[PDB]
This record gives structure tokens, sequence and C-alpha cells, in this order.
């Protein structure tokens, strides 16, 4: 019925060497039955630690950003480093870069074709804000940037990438997100891919959802037909994570 | 006389394991017998692999950039974890963040700011662009960047200020800054710091120069009255390092 979920632990600007590793233990201690990718993504700072303690077969680290050439730009980490330094996954477009760091589609395209290109497995974050929403403009919205990435990828490129759908709309503006409201995005998404690339990449597309994910509706979540998973923010910090992973079936 | 110099290492987005190592070894194997400070300023990735090794008692950590505080903000890294993780040192305001990041006198003045309260030794950068050298608006330029760093700072914190002038107007314009030039520069921010904070601190600061800098020309600069070291580039990268650190003559 659907592909390989992925249980993604987004860090973002949090963490401590005592508070880190007592999570990644939890982690490792944690039984996983069932296939199921999961992915710890934490600040560039703390992938030392993270990379050699993740004990966890299941277990695979990310990092939440990069930029795709080396060079003369103090303050950034580039996909050649993350290389050499043992990392193949990376999160890209994510809304609070978009938002604060200047992140346009047409540079979230290019970071992504980049990372591809050079070997790695992106986690491309996508989706509207409130305003957008209210206007409506969700599937002008979402189209656009989906189709902003693909416009960079060639068919085959697809195996590589995996989209988080963030509800940004429902992120902090006192909204609530409903399971069918998801859905809808979600088979959006799968609709476009399906039609614009091919029914054989979107049966495989893994599409997450980055919005508001604790151990409670994690499950009723999960149970729409394009939810392959989740981007998690908040709870990642937090051993109800673990319920998270469990509710991927 | 002059303060106690800074031979300071901006590695920039660069690197890989073995081309640290070997570099770091070179370090560690140097025998400095002056009173210098030495920095290594490694991209974020870095600072672990640096930290266990740079075993020299004349070198510190820094790391290239970091946000205020910790929170949502993907990709992100801020002061908190760098203190936690054993780094008390960072270059804020560089040439390239306010170029292409979009790090304005606010922002870098804030983040400058909160540095200083969290204990952090700071090396803020300032600098004009070749538009504005060639329009003779140096001067407005330089002490604009200065004051709006000294608006948010008490005459205590300047003990933690390291102020490093990069003309910009230089750096890959096929421009060459001459010592004369140099010092006419750092001149100028001396007499500002004395005018508006006092003799005491201005005598007191220390003042590097962030312009392209290599084992011939380091010489000569050093020798001027009102540069107390450098904020070295692609030479840091290099053995030609050595000879800068001892170019502190």
């Amino acid at each position: 019925s659907k592909p390989q979920p992925i249980a993604a632990a987004n860090w973002k600007c949090n963490g401590s060497q005592q508070s880190l590793s007592e999570l990644i233990d939890l982690f490792n201690s944690t039984s996983i039955n069932h296939d199921v990718q999961c992915v710890v993504a934490s600040t560039f700072v703390h992938l030392a630690m993270t990379k050699e303690r993740l004990s966890h077969p299941k277990f695979v680290i990310a990092a939440q950003n990069a930029i795709a050439k080396s060079g003369a730009f103090t303050g950034e980490v580039s996909l050649p480093i993350l290389k050499d330094f043992g990392v193949n996954w990376i999160v890209l477009g994510h809304s609070e870069r978009r938002a604060y760091y200047g992140e346009t589609n047409e540079i979230v395209a290019d970071k992504v074709a980049a990372a591809v290109a050079s070997g790695f497995m992106v986690i491309a974050c996508i989706g509207e804000t409130l305003q957008e929403r209210e206007s409506g403009r969700t599937a002008v919205v979402v189209l656009t940037q989906i189709a902003a990435i693909a416009k960079k990828l060639k068919k085959a490129d697809w195996a590589k990438v995996v989209i988080a759908y963030e509800p940004v709309w429902a992120i902090g503006t006192g909204k609530v997100a409903t399971p069918q409201q998801a859905q809808e995005a979600h088979a959006l998404i799968r609709s476009w891919v399906s039609s614009k690339i091919g029914a054989d990449v979107r049966g495989e597309l893994r599409i997450l959802y980055g919005g508001s994910v604790n151990g409670k509706n994690a499950r009723t979540l999960y149970q729409q037909r394009d939810v392959n998973g989740f981007l998690v923010g908040g709870a990642s910090l937090k051993p109800e994570f673990v319920d998270i992973i469990k509710a991927t079936q």
C-alpha cells in the first residue's frame, strides 16, 4: 500500500552535550520491529557526537542545511564538508530558513539539485503560510514550490528525494490542522508528481508531515493515505519521539 | 607601544578532516616565542576535531558566527550551544555575512552585544565596499558600523571586543591596499574609540587587519602603529600562516 516510512527528528537550534546524550541512549535502546527509517537532524556542532554515539541500525544522521560549494562564505557549511564528514542526509528548505534566511524557491531548488547530485538523501521541505492559505492560494503555492525543485531534477533523481509538507499556516498562528487537512495537502503533491513525472515515482515517493506531531495524534495522522512519516520539531527533543516512530506502523 | 597582537585564522567554509589534521599538526609543532594570541575559526562541523587536536597553548578555537538564543532556527547555532561546547571566541559581522546573508549593522550589533553578555571574546567585522570607497564614503561607512556596535555596549564590555577592518574594496576587485591605506582606516577607528568611549579603551583596543595578507606583506603592515594583528583569509589554510604569526614582531 505505502512506501517506507521515515521518522524525522528536527532538533533545530537546540541541544547540549548532556541532554543530547541522554536521548541518544534512549533512542538507541528503543526497540523497532518494522521497516522504518529514523533520522536525527542535529546542529552542525553536534554532528560529531551523534555521529559516533547513535548505535541504532534503524537510525541515520542528518544536517539541517548546507550550501553547495565550499569556499569563502564565513559562517556556512557545504556539502563537500558534510560529505567528507560522513553525513549523507540533509534537510533543506525548511520554513524557518525560508522565513528568516533568504530562502527562495530558486534557492531551494539549487540546494536540492546540488545535494542530490552529490549523493545525498534529501528532505526537501515545502508549505504555505497562513496568508497564502486564507487568500485561497494553497494549490498555487505548493505546486510552485514543488515545481521549482522539479525543474532541476531528472526522473531518476527522485530516488534521493523525500518531501516534507509543512503546514506553515498552522505553525504557531494559533490554528489547528486536522488530518483531513494534511491529507489534502499531501494529495496535491502526490498528484502533481504522479501527473508531471510519473506514477512510478509518485508511488515510491515519501511525503512527510512537518506539522505538529506528538505521541497522541501520531497514528491518526499516519492513518491517512498520503502520510508516509513525519518531520518532527518539538517532540523530537523529547522521549515521546519514540511513540512517533511506533505510530508509523 | 602596542597591545598583544592577534593572528587569527578564518578558514571560512573550507577543509577536510585530513587537511585540517595536517595543518593543525604543523600548528601544534610551531614554536611561537612571543606574546600573541592565536585563534582558529573553523566551520561548525570541524569545531570538534579542532577542539580535540589543537594542543598549542597560544592557540584558541573560535566559531565563524552564531545566533543569540537557542530555539526554532533550523540550520543555525547559538551562543549557548557554543558556550556549552567549549567555544568562547567568536567572529561576528564578517564581510561575507553582511553581503550575502542580510546581516545588517543592527543584526551584527545585536549578535555582538549578545555574545559579549554570554562572556564571549568577539572579533567584530567592519569595512567599505569598493563602490563606497570609490565614492569617498569610507569614513561614513566605517564609523556608522562601529557606532552601531557601540550603542549596545557598556564601557566594561570593550575588554571583550576585538575590531577587524576588512578592506572589502580591496578583496577580489583587482585592488591592492597599501600599508599606508590600512593604517589610515585603523587610525580613524582608533580616533572614534578614543573620542567616544575613552582614550583608555582606545589604547587597549586590538584593531586587526582583515585584507589579503601573506608571508611577504605581513611584515610591513604590522609595522604600522595601529595594526594589532591579522584576520587572515586564504593563507590561514596554508603553512604561510606560520610566517604571518611571526610577522607579529
